[PDB]
RNA sequence: UUUAU
């Protein structure tokens, strides 16, 4: 838009389940939460998902929105492997809270990141300051207009950087 | 830490 929007990194996981209503991965939800940050002009935007949503094996719903988001350059993978019928995972939230560090972007997520706020001031402030939390109703995706509360900044100047 | 609260 003014080329003083942030990056927007998306929690894949949190918003697919989200959409899914807790029982499905709905992928659909993660197509739609990256539109409504598309459509106001933002054009840095990065979902990550764990490598097991693109298994055969995995129930994962309507895939074909990872397919797109994937060719679109919108999708990274964090690692997941099965060992002795056993999936182990990396831990994907430090995927993300690290690369909001490296971009001064905001976190579209409803998980509040307690563990990793508790590891150093940088995190600490980015889950206190750049955390954005999000409601559907069914296909509509709803992000407050007071992020932080009432007292705190608009959506507005939240996505942006004070240019 | 097979996504959260
Ligand atoms: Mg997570
Ligand atoms: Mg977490």
């Amino acid at each position: 838009s003014n080329a003083d929007l942030r990056h927007i990194v998306i929690d894949g996981s949190n918003v697919a389940m989200v959409h899914g209503l807790q029982h499905y991965f709905s992928s659909r939800g993660i197509a739609i939460a990256v539109q409504y940050f598309w459509d106001r002009g933002h054009r840095d935007i990065t979902v990550f998902v764990p490598q097991w949503a693109f298994s055969k094996d995995a129930k994962v719903r309507e895939s074909h929105f990872l397919q797109k988001l994937y060719s679109l350059s919108l999708l990274s993978l964090t690692p997941s492997r099965v060992m002795d019928g056993k999936r182990i995972s990396s831990y994907d939230d430090r995927f993300m809270v690290k690369l909001a560090e490296e971009t001064d972007g905001i976190i579209v997520s409803n998980d509040q990141f307690r563990d990793l706020a508790e590891e150093s001031e940088k995190w600490m402030a980015i889950i206190r300051e750049r955390l954005l939390p999000f409601t559907f109703v069914g296909n509509l995706f709803m992000v407050p207009d007071d992020p932080l509360g009432r007292n705190g900044p608009t959506l507005d100047e939240f996505l942006k950087k004070p240019a």
